[PDB]
């Protein structure tokens, strides 16, 4: 006699083949759990035929009649011989049907979504201070610059005559024009220090109040900035199950005749029954039917689905933007499952066993799980300025550079007008002073 | 014949459960009051039939006509049997019904807003050194400069011949006048640098050890900046009882017909009867008829409501504006109700006593005070310095300035005054020095 | 009937009065509990007798012939009246005596000693680099400006001749001497920058890599002492309950015959059952026979002694080493005990209620208790520098001045024998020089 | 009978309970497999006696004349009953002992010892920024030095006469040679300023700019620094079960008759067949007698043991210089032993999946196999930078000095080749600019 397996839909487990043909009897399956029974069937000597469950659940206690649906009652009334399927293992299924060993350990944990890591940008270094604050000291080195200029020809000290060997009469000036001011001014707030020096008490204040605020602007920058290249990690407010059930905010149930809800259901610790006592209120609102729904509506709204941790295995390997939120609450496993008191109960036991020594296993769980690539983590530690968040201050430089050379063709178009109005003739005495630039000695 | 339970519904005591479906009888509460009636019936052996009391109030012994009420007297006249609720236990109270013995410990305490605005700070940046220290480093720069000053005006190295072509005899002069000297001194704190540089060995090695002593507080200064740019949030013009007393600004008040209002009204402590004179004037507004129009009115208007301590560690827990002020004023409990000596006291009060043994008291507590962890203050993430945080700088850059120019007129009249001896009192030596401005072109 | 007050020696409870006279009756008692029985008198109208236990234990089940000890024995014997005492109040107790209402709320805690916050002394800021990196920063500065005067003799290049007017042949200088070597070398150390700059390419390297290394340390410098200015506090191994059961490195106990360990012995919970798995081991070697050897063995070993929290608010206040190591385990309080079935329970659990509501018997533990002044805490917060802890950089800036001028008499008398070899004579032409620098002018 | 139960003393599953007194029979032992064999007793009712067993193994097919030993013979010669301690789930087991189903989730692992000595890093000061930014940094350098020099050599205000007494004709020179440019590159870079500033607007806008570039990158540099000076311990050279396969330095080996070595005795995987061609010659001292001799000879020896994984998570949690090296090699679970098939199997099989849905075999997990913290690797809490620290920059001070005597005699022998065409080949410049080094007081 050819057994009769029964079996469910469910990723990577079983899933129908992807081919055009008329698939005929075995042939449209494939997946973990049936390349399980492949190779069951060639140590077991058998003959598998698979055919599906009926009513589409996995196994629950309707508790009215107090009867079974799904897998469990496919073989409790002995339509269908193996179970062989994600049947999880559990105290109130171990009681009327037979387990084998576990093929797969599982744990019950939570679906959610990554939030997402928003890149601090390449002007990022501006943020340890406020927008207005960059114009109040701009405006305060375009204040105190205008302000040392007033009070260096109003002091009749500045006033010196450079000339160091014996003036005799008068060549007394005063240094401090409008841009020898505002470079005094720029060149203390970028902590560099010009050429220029106050000489006068007058403009020492000046000198003295612009280093101090100067000291005191880059100081808290520096101190600021430290927390923000520091970037502290995205920590999205669920980080166990003792965080899920007490925000109310976030929807969160499981499925609807599974061995997920049953845990909770039956629960009696502080934690769990607080997430049942949330889930009865609203029992058709955040118990989804499949798993399939259970990971569409972690995609879509704010649900966080409580789950096994063998098919999140298998949705963040897809899904990059979903992970496993906490740890694992229990642990299960995958029973191959076959009616009470059965003779295949023990020849399944041998024939996992036989299969998990010589890691056929774990050969089938890498094949159907398939990892394909996805970004792993940040991995938080100490995060090396890259380009992606220092970047800015070379495009202000590289900017800073066109709009420097066109001060250069000011400062050339300004003195080639000024010199021909009495030497020479406006176009040429700019070629002229073109023979001056390109010469490659010092001259005149 | 059933022990009928008169309870009265406040939260998180005794609360109706929600669902989809109506329920009817002793499941349609829930809370602790119902989780410790549970606990009570499991290990004395009864039946409960919770019976909400009609009347709506705890218990209060009127006036002139006095007749207890609320669940009082549904203790007295034998209508109930139990009243296990917030029932606590006051003096008067217990002459009439027989309490058992507590179950969880409050005391009478004041809930208020928290303060939302910041206590601004408006210079907040000389707090990373004490000021001992501040007052120190300029008794160092005031001394340094001087002692620079001794040295060089007898360091027979510093006098230097500036006189660059060809020093022939009588020349050399220090550049370190006692201007200079504090100029030194100031230029190196600043972290900016001078013109002037030391010559001179001993001079070097003055130069030497402040520029050490300047790197280290500066280095200091720039390590706390970090922890003291946060801002404070303004401390509340309350913080006791007593700082009730000494105000009408903020109307106080409590549950008509409880504990709360019966204790100020039978205290003789002269903080607390002001606190009844207070109360018993305008009853008709600052008595409230429940726990819950307590909540609602210190939200939506400014109020300071005196209740219990338990209650508040539910709504605080849970309200994240919204804290406790000041200390528990008294210390009272919470006792399960009898009547006037009855088979039940002594049963019960054992029965809380196991309760307390095994922690199933603290288990219940924590079930139901705990909650949404009320994200703490303690949670800065980002600081962009802004015009509240750093601030004064921009003060004394406004107050250093119009020193400036204060000292720069002084100097103008000073060169005013010494070429009066020369030629007229002010007004020679003004405009000719005035022209000295409105020239900018021409040198002398 | 005169009543017969049974009770024992504990502090503040009960304690003899110090005086010189013989003491008669009840004279020679003092503390909290006789100045509440003074008070419980007064208001019921009897004369308490006070009489001691025998036994000198509090009470407990000796459970071999199953009999009590203590003053519990006292009062189930009938042979005294009372038990005014800090008899708790637990579930064991409560079945053969009756207590009344509590007028004091204990809770179970760890007494252990306060770790020394070790004082980071005056030099603490030599401590973000090693001892051994200070001396290879002197050899790079002493190291680095003795290389760089080796390349500026040899480099033909570094050969300026300063005189900015018409040299016309030769005034050719070299202005790198040893003491502009150091200067270089300590002033790019400094961060301050000195006035000499290097010219030749062989010189600019030697001050390339300079600027270098001491742009790290000065860096490494102040990312370092960021660390260690912000002083993690003090951290004692010990923070709660959990903690204190899982090492055997500090011994914990209790009191035997009391109700700490009669907790630990009769509960179920993990933590709890853990400490009396251990305590239950060594029963002689940790259990103590008072509190006040229970106090005594935390002071002289590593002891962590569980004891009531309203004894540990004595203690304290008192010893300013210890402190209450975590938070309280559970919940008791203080009953009037009485015999099974008196008419003395009702009146006194009146007479407590009577006392708190109107204060006094808070008015009784503000006395018995007398915080006396002790350091509350370092109050762990933003940590703003005293000079406790900066405090040395201006010890070695008093002695760089002290060593600086010694410098001066230094260069006076290496000028003093100079110039008297040819001028004048040894000692008055120091003297002369005197008349140099004592002139309040420019001079030759 | 008594349903006798052989156990195997291993901690911390089954071990000897410690006291004063000597106890007798079954309470003598403790653990988990004690505690996991009172809740099968509970549940299901029985009498159990530890029956320890006398040969001392687990249990292992032996060759030629195969009987089994250790528990495993004690159940099928029906001298045990139960086998209630490690006895793990393999193939060649439950063929003639019948297993119940699992209790804990194990998996073969390394257990080896916590490199001590760190990865020193010698530089390890680059490390806060990414080598892409420190590359672009010297081309911003090289490339702003040069855009310098363009406009310096373009500008017509940059061209000054020094001249300083009174300016005739035919002066004018720039002081931005293209040497000088870099120098104003670097010279701002390193923070400590030039000899050079820039008048000329359109150079100082260059110099503005990168002013504020090399604001933002000293800025950022000294952000990150504070993290990067942390030190790495050594990467252990092992880090999966093939490490171990590619190497004899490390001796490795399991436990003899155990479930360890005869799982590498029967595999096929090419690793674990060479792991066992290692294990198989030197049996005699890589093969160990128990667990206890896996942990000591990891210690004092160098060696790796092939132990379970459930056993590692309690001695690493306990001693803390040694670790799990790798993930799971296989997995596998502990089952309580039974007989060829007996009437208790299906009895406990139920009774395991009821104690992890109550969650107790966690609350058993928790209890044994938590132990101290093993105070983590991030507990820095002080870190006086030294010799392993910075390092690197002792190490390019050394590097750049030896290269400027290299340029120093370069320049050198370039003064002794123009100086050539003048006088001689090689030592009449030589030997007269070898007089200029050892003049040290003539000028010229
Ligand atoms: N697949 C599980 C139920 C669903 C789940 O727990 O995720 C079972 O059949 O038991
Ligand atoms: N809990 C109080 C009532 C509320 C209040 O007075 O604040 C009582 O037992 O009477
Ligand atoms: N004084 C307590 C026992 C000692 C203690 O718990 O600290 C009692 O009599 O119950
Ligand atoms: N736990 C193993 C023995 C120890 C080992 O082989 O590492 C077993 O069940 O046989």
């Amino acid at each position: 006699r050819s057994l009769i397996v029964t079996t469910i839909l469910e990723e990577p487990y079983v899933l129908f083949k992807k081919s055009d043909k008329p698939l005929y009897g075995n042939d449209r399956f494939e997946g973990y759990c049936i390349d399980l029974l492949r190779e069951l069937s060639t140590i077991l000597g058998f003959t598998y035929e698979i055919r599906l469950v009926e009513d589409g659940k996995y196994g629950a206690q309707d508790d009215v009649n107090g009867q079974w649906n799904g897998m469990v009652r496919e073989l409790i009334d002995h339509k269908a011989d193996l179970a062989v399927a994600p049947l999880a293992i559990t105290y109130v299924r171990e009681k009327v049907i037979d387990f084998s060993k576990p093929f797969m350990t599982l744990g019950i944990s939570i679906l959610y979504r990554k939030p997402n890591g928003t890149n601090p940008g390449v002007f990022s270094f501006l943020n340890p201070l406020s927008p207005d604050i960059w114009m109040y000291v701009l405006l305060a080195c375009l204040g105190v610059s205008c302000v040392l200029f007033v009070i260096a020809r109003f002091s009749p000290y500045e006033w010196y005559n450079p000339h160091p060997c014996n003036p005799d009469s008068d060549v007394v000036e005063n240094n401090f024009t409008l841009l020898n001011s505002f470079w005094f001014g720029v060149g203390a707030l970028m902590q560099q220090g010009s050429e220029l020096m106050p000489k006068a008490l007058s403009t020492r204040i000046v000198g003295g109040i612009w280093w101090f605020f100067t000291l005191i602007i880059i100081s808290s920058y520096t101190a600021n900035l430290a927390a923000f290249l520091t970037v502290e990690r995205m920590e999205s407010p669920i980080d166990s199950a003792d965080d899920l059930a007490k925000q109310t905010k976030i929807e969160y149930g499981a499925v609807e005749d599974g061995a997920t809800m049953t845990f909770f259901k039956k629960s009696k610790i502080s934690t769990y029954d607080k997430m049942w006592a949330f889930m009865s209120s609203r029992r058709q609102s955040v118990l989804v039917k499949s798993n399939e729904e259970g990971i569409q509506r972690v995609l879509t709204s704010d649900y966080a689905f409580l789950m096994e941790s063998t098919t999140i295995e298998f949705v963040t390997q897809r899904n990059c933007n979903l992970t496993q939120i906490g740890g694992l609450i229990d642990s299960k496993g995958y029973g191959v499952g076959t009616p009470m008191g059965s003779p295949y109960r023990d020849k399944i036991t041998i024939a996992i066993l036989q299969l998990q020594e010589e890691g056929k296993l774990h050969m089938m769980k890498e094949k159907w799980w398939r990892g394909n690539g996805c970004p792993e983590e940040e991995s938080k530690e100490a995060s090396a300025l890259g380009v992606q968040n220092i970047g800015g201050i070379f495009i202000v430089l590289a900017a800073g550079l066109v709009l420097s050379v066109f001060v250069a063709v000011g400062e050339f178009l300004y003195k080639s007008k000024k010199n021909a109005q009495l030497e020479k003739r406006s176009f040429c005495s700019a070629m002229v002073e073109e023979l001056r630039m390109s010469l490659k000695c010092q001259r005149r």
